[PDB]
C-alpha cells in the first residue's frame, strides 16, 4: 500500500528539496509548475505512475517522449533531473523517480496557489518505456466526452468526478494554436467554428491563432487567471469559454448529464474543487504502481540502472 510517510525516516527533506527546485525555476520559467503537473499525468496514464515517461531512447525500446501527446509538447525534463540530483545528494539511492515526480506535481500545484497535501509514496521505477501504450492511452483535445470517459476508464479512473476534477489542471498552463484551429475555423468538417465556443472569445482566439498562422504559438488555458491554480477554469466552461474541445465538452456535450453538475459544483466553490482535485489526484497517483522490490530506485531518471 502506498503511504504518505514513506520517506519520513529515510529522506525527511525530499519534499523541501523538490519545492526549492521549483521555486527557483519558476523565477525564470513561470510555466514550469504547469509543465510538471502534466508530466505526472502523462506518466500515470501509461503503465501507471512508474516514471516510464522519463526514460530516453535505447536500441530496444522507444521513448514515450516521441508520442503524439508528448513530442514537441511535454517539457521540464531537465528540471526533474535537477531535483533528482539534489535529492540523490541528500539521500543516496532512496527516492524513486516515480515518487519524485508525484511530489513535484503536488508541490507545483501548491506553489501555483492550489491545495496542499501529502501524496501517498512508495512507488518504484519501470525497467522500460511504452511509446505505443502512450499513443493509445493519452486522451486527445479533439476527443468527444464519450472518448474522454473511455480514456480515463481504460487506465482505471471510472468516476466522472475524476475526469471533471483532473481536467481542472487546465486552470493554468499553455496550449498551441495547433489544437484549436478546427474549433476556430472548421469544426468537424462543417466549415464553421465550433458552436459551443463563446462568439466573443472566438474572435479573441482567432486573433491569437489566425488561419495559416504559427501553429506552435501558445495560448493560455485559463483566460481568467493564466498562471494561478484556482477554480476559474470551471467558471469559463459555464460561459462557453473552455479553450480546447475536451474542456468544453465537460459542460456542453450531449453526454454531459453527469458532468454538468460537477462543473457547476466546482465553479461555485473553491473548497469543493480543491477537495475533489486532491481526491482525484491521489486516485490517479494510485494507478498500477510498482512497489516493494518490484522495479528499481532509478539513479538517473533517464536510464535504467546499470
Ligand atoms: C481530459 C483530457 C485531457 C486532454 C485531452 C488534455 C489536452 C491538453 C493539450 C492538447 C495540452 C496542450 C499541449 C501543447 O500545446 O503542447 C495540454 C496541456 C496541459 N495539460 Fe492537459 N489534457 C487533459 C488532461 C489533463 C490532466 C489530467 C492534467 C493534470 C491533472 C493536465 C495538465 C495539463 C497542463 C498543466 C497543461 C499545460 C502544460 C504546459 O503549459 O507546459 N491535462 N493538455
Ligand atoms: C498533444 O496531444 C496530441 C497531439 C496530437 C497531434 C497530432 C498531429 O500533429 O497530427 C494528436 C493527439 C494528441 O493527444
Ligand atoms: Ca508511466
Ligand atoms: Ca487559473
Amino acid at each position: 500500500q502506498l503511504t504518505p510517510t514513506f520517506y519520513d525516516n529515510s529522506c525527511p527533506n525530499v519534499s523541501n528539496i523538490v519545492r526549492d527546485t521549483i521555486v527557483n525555476e519558476l523565477r525564470s520559467d513561470p510555466r514550469i509548475a504547469a509543465s510538471i503537473l502534466r508530466l505526472h499525468f502523462h506518466d500515470c496514464f501509461v503503465n501507471g505512475c512508474d516514471a516510464s515517461i522519463l526514460l530516453d531512447n535505447t536500441t530496444s525500446f522507444r521513448t514515450e517522449k516521441d508520442a503524439f501527446g508528448n513530442a514537441n509538447s511535454a517539457r521540464g525534463f531537465p528540471v526533474i533531473d535537477r531535483m533528482k540530483a539534489a535529492v540523490e545528494s541528500a539521500c543516496p539511492r532512496t527516492v524513486s523517480c516515480a515518487d519524485l515526480l508525484t511530489i513535484a506535481a503536488q508541490q507545483s500545484v501548491t506553489l501555483a496557489g492550489g491545495p496542499s497535501w501529502r501524496v501517498p509514496l512508495g512507488r518504484r521505477d519501470s525497467l522500460q518505456a511504452f511509446l505505443d501504450l502512450a499513443n493509445a492511452n493519452l486522451p486527445a483535445p479533439f476527443f468527444t466526452l464519450p472518448q474522454l470517459k473511455d480514456s480515463f476508464r481504460n487506465v482505471g479512473l471510472n468516476r466522472s468526478s475524476d475526469l471533471v476534477a483532473l481536467s481542472g489542471g487546465h486552470t493554468f498552463g499553455k496550449n498551441q494554436c495547433r489544437f484549436i484551429m478546427d474549433r476556430l475555423y472548421n469544426f468537424s468538417n462543417t466549415g464553421l467554428p465550433d458552436p459551443t465556443l463563446n462568439t466573443t472569445y472566438l474572435q479573441t482566439l482567432r486573433g491569437l491563432c489566425p488561419l495559416n498562422g504559427n501553429l506552435s504559438a501558445l495560448v493560455d488555458f485559463d483566460l481568467r487567471t493564466p498562471t494561478i491554480f484556482d477554480n476559474k477554469y470551471y467558471v469559463n466552461l459555464e460561459e462557453q469559454k473552455g479553450l480546447i474541445q475536451s474542456d468544453q465538452e465537460l459542460f456542453s456535450s450531449p453526454n454531459a448529464t453527469d458532468t454538468i453538475p460537477l462543473v457547476r459544483s466546482f465553479a461555485n466553490s473553491t473548497q469543493t474543487f480543491f477537495n475533489a482535485f486532491v481526491e482525484a489526484m491521489d486516485r490517479m497517483g494510485n494507478i498500477t504502481p510498482l512497489t516493494g522490490t518490484q522495479g528499481q530506485i532509478r539513479l538517473n531518471c533517464r536510464v535504467v540502472n546499470s
